[PDB]
């Protein structure tokens, strides 16, 4: 019952009353094509905002310009991952969620996603959100 | 990649009847020796962060203090030189996970990290020599 610890940095990116959501690539997860916030794990020797900027660059492209980044909220969770050989790993995850504002809307998604959208705040509640994203947006009072 | 030691810290802001618990760090150890502080410590592998918080409270403040409300509040990073009892020092890159907390009672037994403790109302906080991290946190809370 192997374990891993992951500190996840997650930007909630706003631009003119719209928030960026990304559609998870079809091969990811149990429910194909749910919408989510971007983000990923901090690497050893990396400051948390450096990790956030790296994740944004990797997933959303280097043309997206951030005008503001600030810590917002955190929580933890656990996930049991089952491997092809049948063994399972418990992943202890700490979510660090940041409020961010972008200057622009230019996004080039990587292989993690199949689509993206700048969603009007009042429209977020109509999207097929993944579980973690639903929890986060509910905390923000956006749903 | 920088070469610093890293640590995730869980930190409770503990209120009881409108007073906040401050602890005075011993003069020869800690990130902020000799100043008044919010407590806190590291998360171990396999521990949920609230379990780590509760463990740290039990170790530093004793088993009799009962936490009746705990909720994530805010986070930030910090870099500080930590002092050890043997006299050596290290620069540590820390993530602070700060929780809003309420205790049922005021029974505290402090460990060797501290040499005093007090339950302090907001109006009186600036009267204490608060460490830099504690001051930033209490400001974010609107108490300062």
């Amino acid at each position: 019952n192997a374990m891993r610890q992951r500190t996840i940095v997650c930007p909630l990116i706003e631009n003119e009353g719209h928030y960026l959501l990304c559609k998870m690539a079809a091969d990811r997860g149990v429910f194909p094509g749910q919408w989510a916030l971007s983000g990923g794990g901090v690497e050893p020797g990396e400051r948390i905002e450096e990790a956030l900027r790296r994740e944004i660059r990797e997933e959303l492209g280097e043309k997206l310009i951030l005008t503001h980044i600030a810590p917002w909220c955190f929580r933890d969770d656990t996930r049991v991952k089952t491997y092809p050989d049948g063994h399972q790993e418990t992943i202890y995850m700490i979510y660090l969620i940041f409020n961010c504002v972008s200057a622009n809307r230019d996004v080039t998604i990587n292989e993690e996603f199949d689509d993206y959208a700048w969603v009007k705040a009042e429209d977020l509640k109509n999207y097929d959100l993944n579980a973690a994203t639903r929890v986060t947006l509910s905390l923000k009072g956006l749903l």
